[PDB]
C-alpha cells in the first residue's frame, strides 16, 4: 500500500528529494530550476501525507501517475494518459539538449553561494547535471552530490581555496562524464536490445567479478541487478535506487560465497558501499578449474542440454568460459557464447553432430586474436604518439570513416577513443583488453546515440542497430567512405583572436575540429598533406596571436589560409 510512501520509507527523505529532484530534471531538461523545486516539495509533503496514513485519498496513485500529474502543472506528454505518457516522456529524453555551456564563476562566489544555502547550492548542482545527462545513473549521482558537499565543506574554509577545491570539482566532472557514458550503454543495451542481451552482459561481468561464486549465486545477482538498471533506465529512480541498496545489502551479507575483495567495500556507508561494490577488483579466481570440453564440447548430451534447456545451458557456458577469463573483454566472451550457440545450431541438426561441435572451440581462435591484436598495435602507437597525437590520429581515421557525422561528435568521440588508450595502455597486458574494448563499446554508444538525435551516416546506423557486441567491429573494420562529396571550404568551415587566450584544452578542440573540417575538404588526403595543412594553420595563428592586431592578421591571413588550403 502507498508506493510513495513505501519509497519515502525505505530511502529517507533526504535521498527521497534528490531522486525526485533527479528524476524531475530528466523528464523536463528545460524547465527552471525553481518550477522543479516547487514539485519537488510539493510531491515531498504528498509522500509525508501518504507515510502519515497510507489510505488518504490520492495515496494508492503510482509514482507515474503522481510524477506525470506534477510535471504537468508547468507539451505533448502532458496530453497523454499516464501509460502512454510515461513512454512519452523517456523518449523526449535529449542525450545533446541544446543548453548552455555550464561555467562555474570563481571560486569565491561558489563559496559565498554554498554558505548562503548549502541545500540549494547542491540541489542545483544535481539539476545541472541531471538535465544534462538524462540517463545518469541516479544512485551515483547521490553519490556524487556527497562528494561535492564534501569537497565545498572542506576546501570553502582553506586558506587558498583555489588549490583546494578546483583539482577535486574537476575530478568529480570527469567521473560524473564518465559514469553518465558507462550507464549510458547499459540504458541502451535494455532499451533498444531486450534485457537478455544485459542477462548475458551481467552474467559475464559478474562471472569475472566474483569467479569463487557459483553459478545460482551469479544467476541471482544478475537478476537482481538487471531489475535495478531496468527500473533506473525507465525512469523509476526511487526504486531502483531502493533495489540498489537491497542488492549491495546481500552481496554484504554473502560475500564469503561471492568474493574475498568485498571487505572494505561493505564496511563503507551505503553510496560509497555501492559504489565500491560496483567497481571493485576481480577476485581470484579458483584453482584448478577444469577444461570447458567435457560438459559443452565431448559430451554426448550437448544437443539435447541446449535443447531442453537452452538459457540455462548456455547462461552455464557463459558464467563458467567468463570466470575462468578476466583477460578476455566482455563484448568478446559475449561474441565467442553467441558463436557457441550458433555452432550448436548448425552442428545439432547435422548427421554427425558430436564430431561437428567437437571442433567449436577452434572457431574462437579468430575472434580472440583480433581484439587482441587491434589493442596491441592502437597501444603502440598510443606510446610513440601521446594521447594528444594519438587522438589526431583516431580523428582522422574516423573522419575518413563516417564523413558525415557531425564535426562536434567526431570530435569528442575521437578525444574519447584517445582517452581509451592513456587508460588502458599503461596496464599490464594481463587485463588491458577488457578495459580498452569494455571503454572502446562505451564511447562507441557514446557515437550511436549522439548519432541517433540526427542520423546522417547510413554505416553509423548500420553498425549502432546490427548487434550491440559486434559494435566495436563494425566501426573497426570500416575504411573510408568513397561515396561522400568532399565539403568545399564554406564561408564558417573556419578563427579569430580569442583562440589565443584559450585554455590549452580549448586550444586542441579548436584545432582538432579544423582538422576534421579539412579531412571533410579532402577525405582521400595522406597524412603528411594534412599535416602539411595543420602546420600551415599552427604558423598562421602563431602570427596573428604575436602580432600587434586584433584580429586583423587573422582575417587577410584567413583568407591567405583557406587559399592556399583549398590548392594543397
Amino acid at each position: 500500500k502507498s508506493e510513495v510512501a513505501h519509497r519515502f520509507k525505505d530511502l529517507g527523505e533526504e535521498n527521497f528529494k534528490a531522486l525526485v529532484l533527479i528524476a524531475f530534471a530528466q523528464y523536463l531538461q528545460q524547465c527552471p530550476f525553481e518550477d522543479h523545486v516547487k514539485l519537488v516539495n510539493e510531491v515531498t509533503e504528498f509522500a509525508k501525507t501518504c507515510v502519515a496514513d497510507e489510505s488518504a485519498e490520492n495515496c494508492d496513485k503510482s509514482l507515474h501517475t503522481l510524477f506525470g500529474d506534477k510535471l504537468c502543472t508547468v507539451a505533448d506528454c502532458c496530453a497523454k494518459q499516464e501509460p502512454e505518457r510515461n513512454e512519452c516522456f523517456l523518449q523526449h529524453k535529449d542525450d545533446n539538449p541544446n543548453l548552455p555551456r555550464l561555467v562555474r564563476p570563481e571560486v569565491d562566489v561558489m563559496c559565498t553561494a554554498f554558505h548562503d544555502n548549502e541545500e540549494t547550492f547542491l540541489k542545483k548542482y544535481l539539476y545541472e547535471i541531471a538535465r544534462r545527462h538524462p540517463y545518469f545513473y541516479a544512485p551515483e549521482l547521490l553519490f556524487f552530490a556527497k562528494r561535492y558537499k564534501a569537497a565545498f565543506t572542506e576546501c570553502c574554509q582553506a586558506a587558498d581555496k583555489a588549490a583546494c577545491l578546483l583539482p577535486k570539482l574537476d575530478e568529480l566532472r570527469d567521473e560524473g562524464k564518465a559514469s553518465s557514458a558507462k550507464q549510458r550503454l547499459k540504458c541502451a543495451s535494455l532499451q533498444k536490445f531486450g534485457e537478455r542481451a544485459f542477462k548475458a552482459w551481467a552474467v559475464a561481468r559478474l562471472s569475472q567479478r566474483f569467479p569463487k561464486a557459483e553459478f545460482a549465486e551469479v544467476s541471482k545477482l544478475v537478476t537482481d541487478l538487471t531489475k535495478v538498471h531496468t527500473e533506473c533506465c525507465h525512469g523509476d529512480l526511487l526504486e531502483c535506487a531502493d533495489d540498489r541498496a537491497d542488492l549491495a545489502k546481500y552481496i554484504c551479507e554473502n560475500q564469503d560465497s561471492i568474493s574475498s575483495k568485498l571487505k572494505e567495500c561493505c564496511e563503507k556507508p551505503l553510496l560509497e558501499k555501492s559504489h565500491c561494490i560496483a567497481e571493485v577488483e576481480n577476485d581470484e579466481m579458483p584453482a584448478d578449474l577444469p577444461s570447458l570440453a567435457a560438459d559443452f564440447v565431448e559430451s554426448k548430451d550437448v544437443c539435447k542440454n541446449y535443447a531442453e534447456a537452452k538459457d540455462v545451458f548456455l547462461g552455464m557456458f557463459l558464467y563458467e568460459y567468463a570466470r575462468r577469463h578476466p583477460d578476455y573483454s566482455v563484448v568478446l566472451l559475449l561474441r565467442l557464447a553467441k558463436t557457441y550457440e550458433t555452432t550448436l545450431e548448425k552442428c545439432c541438426a547435422a548427421a554427425d553432430p558430436h564430431e561437428c561441435y567437437a571442433k567449436v572451440f577452434d572457431e574462437f581462435k579468430p575472434l580472440v586474436e583480433e581484439p587482441q591484436n587491434l589493442i596491441k598495435q592502437n597501444c603502440e602507437l598510443f606510446e610513440q604518439l601521446g594521447e594528444y597525437k594519438f587522438q589526431n590520429a583516431l580523428l582522422v581515421r574516423y573522419t575518413k570513416k563516417v564523413p558525415q557525422v557531425s564535426t562536434p561528435t567526431l570530435v569528442e568521440v575521437s578525444r574519447n577513443l584517445g582517452k581509451v588508450g592513456s587508460k588502458c595502455c599503461k596496464h599490464p597486458e594481463a587485463k588491458r583488453m577488457p578495459c580498452a574494448e569494455d571503454y572502446l563499446s562505451v564511447v562507441l554508444n557514446q557515437l550511436c546515440v549522439l548519432h541517433e538525435k540526427t542520423p546522417v551516416s547510413d554505416r553509423v546506423t548500420k553498425c549502432c542497430t546490427e548487434s550491440l557486441v559486434n559494435r566495436r567491429p563494425c566501426f573497426s573494420a570500416l575504411e573510408v567512405d568513397e561515396t561522400y562529396v568532399p565539403k568545399e571550404f564554406n564561408a564558417e568551415t573556419f578563427f579569430h583572436a580569442d583562440i589565443c587566450t584559450l585554455s590549452e584544452k580549448e586550444r586542441q578542440i579548436k584545432k582538432q575540429t579544423a582538422l576534421v573540417e579539412l579531412v571533410k575538404h579532402k577525405p582521400k588526403a595522406t597524412k603528411e598533406q594534412l599535416k602539411a595543412v595543420m602546420d600551415d594553420f599552427a604558423a598562421f595563428v602563431e602570427k596573428c596571436c604575436k602580432a600587434d592586431d586584433k584580429e586583423t592578421c587573422f582575417a587577410e591571413e584567413g583568407k591567405k589560409l583557406v587559399a592556399a588550403s583549398q590548392a594543397a
